[PDB]
């Protein structure tokens, strides 16, 4: 209220800054919002009301999640996204304090960090160790991410099949503990707008656990599959696999364009050319005679497709013979050129296109996150540069966090 | 014996099976080819033909080219920063 | 010693001056993902293995 | 008027500075220049002795 005019108010601002440590002033630190909204027309208001307690309890995740999550739906990444997120956010924030009512779970927030640590480290070590030594043979150390090394020595003494069993059991227990932290973080299976994320998370973690149980009781295939999930997580390995999935519809049918170019061409090579492959009871051995004539001629060309090199080479022995030698030489060259470069590289060609598409969206999107404003559609630079400031009017009045705590106060009283 | 020579018998069974496939990974061409002799035999011939083709396609293009794919992305990123700058 | 010491000095000489530095920044600046991307290949050779 | 130390110089100073820059924030502003300037003054004095 002293805002627009005081020199003394400037001194109130003096109350506001200057490293004079007085608790009332600090406490306002608790709230100063400057909400800055509009009515129906005619107006450019700003309203203020202190913060609401639920918002004060928070997390760190809320702010992070919200900014990054966004959308760009329409003419500006506007409020629609924010509104859905806000509703879900309010409900999520309340859940936090009655988790503080039962304090033995907060260790579970620390286990939100651990889930990760154990599962990732444990799995790889165990799966790799399985590969390194297959059991049932009595063997020494056999020469042919910290705690696990300690465990390795201890498991090593007592016999090592024993160690394998114990590690599987250890892994299951660790899975149960982190799982609990994921569930603790969002409780009651409370519902929001994003159906996919919550449902997938529940399922995914459950699936990760089951494999472990199955593995304990089978040749590891169950162990190897858990390693596959570990490599899928954390970070930008996710980016490079979106290259083959987001624009993933065309390439699988593009492969059928290759599968018919191996087919149509496959058929001619039948009619104008006999098979011409001779050089490949106790064991799986023949006296060098196959002669694929009639059945799976698309596979015997796929037999030659697999080596990449050549194509026609698998068939063999052109050998100077006049009515057929110049007749097929051109044919093999044509086949080779076309199939291999054209498809076996445009099946690669689509993949790098899905990089220049995929990154350029992300690098443009950060420019609309760092160098345009948040929700006022503001072409942040010229306009903001001319006045009081740009950057702190993100921090003073267009605060995206300060809008949403004003939204949660609409359901407080009476 | 005199020199490093065998009467043509290796049979990698149990130990380093990831290396004997890495033995075939190294030639780029094929993958399954190192293992050998499919030879028309009905309960296994059509059973692995598809397997080798699947392996080949996936591993080689998908990785041995997206491990190249990231590299040209790091050119259109890297120069465009310099030419804007 | 046997030159190994000599060969290593040649390696540094090719590293310097100019835009040979540019083309090797292609594999180093965004160099974090590809070494773990190789482990995605190292497990595709494994599971299939 | 100019100051003598600056007059002594090099050729490197101008070159280094322009190219080196930064783009830290809303414009490649003075922050970069300021750090560089302090170091530069000290470096320029060393030249005459």
């Amino acid at each position: 209220q002293l805002a627009r005019h005081n020199k003394e108010l400037q001194t109130m601002l003096k109350p506001g800054g200057q490293v004079d440590g007085d608790e009332a002033l600090e406490f306002y630190a608790k709230h100063t919002a400057q909400i800055e909204i509009v009515r129906l027309d005619r107006t450019m208001e700003q309203i203020v009301f202190p913060v609401p307690s639920i918002c004060e309890f928070l997390t760190k995740e809320s702010k992070l999640r919200i900014y990054y999550t966004t959308e760009r739906d329409e003419q500006g990444s506007k409020i629609n996204d924010f509104f859905l997120r806000s509703e879900d956010l309010f409900n999520e924030m309340n859940w936090q304090k009655k988790l503080r009512a039962q304090p033995v779970l907060y260790w579970c927030a620390r286990n939100m960090s651990f889930w990760s640590s154990i599962s990732f480290n444990l799995a790889v070590l165990m799966n790799l160790l399985v590969a390194f030594f297959y059991p049932f043979k009595g063997v020494r150390g056999g020469t042919l991410a910290l705690i696990a090394s300690t465990i390795l020595r201890l498991i090593f003494s007592v016999g090592l099949q024993p160690t394998l069993f114990l590690l599987g059991a250890f892994n299951v227990c660790n899975k149960i503990i982190f799982l609990m932290s994921f569930v603790g973080n969002c409780g009651t299976f409370t519902r929001g707008y994003r159906a996919m994320v919550l449902d997938v998370e529940f399922l995914y973690h459950l699936l990760y656990l089951l494999i472990c149980a199955m593995g304990l009781f089978v040749h590891e295939f169950f162990y190897s599959l858990l390693l596959f999930d570990l490599v899928y997580r954390e970070e930008t390995l996710l980016n490079v696999i979106k290259s083959v999935t987001r624009n993933g519809r065309p390439i699988i049918l593009t492969a059928a364009l290759a599968l018919i170019l191996v087919y149509l061409f496959s058929i001619v090579g039948y009619l104008f050319f006999k098979d011409d492959f001779i050089l490949e009871e106790t064991e799986q051995d023949k006296e060098h005679t196959c002669e694929t004539l009639l059945m799976c001629i698309v596979t015997v060309l796929s037999h030659g497709l697999r080596s990449g090199g050549g194509v026609g080479d698998v068939l063999r022995k052109p050998s100077k013979e006049e009515p057929l030698f110049a007749a097929r030489v051109i044919y093999d060259l044509l086949f080779f050129f076309m199939v291999i470069i054209i498809v076996l590289n445009l099946i690669f060609g689509v993949i790098i296109d899905t990089f220049a598409d995929l990154r350029s969206e992300k690098q443009k999107k950060e420019e609309i996150l760092k160098t345009t404003c948040f929700i006022c559609g503001l072409e942040r630079d010229k306009f903001d540069n001319k006045t009081v400031t740009f950057e702190e009017h993100i921090k003073e009045e267009h605060n995206m966090w300060h809008y949403l705590c004003f939204i949660v106060l609409v359901k407080v009283k009476d």
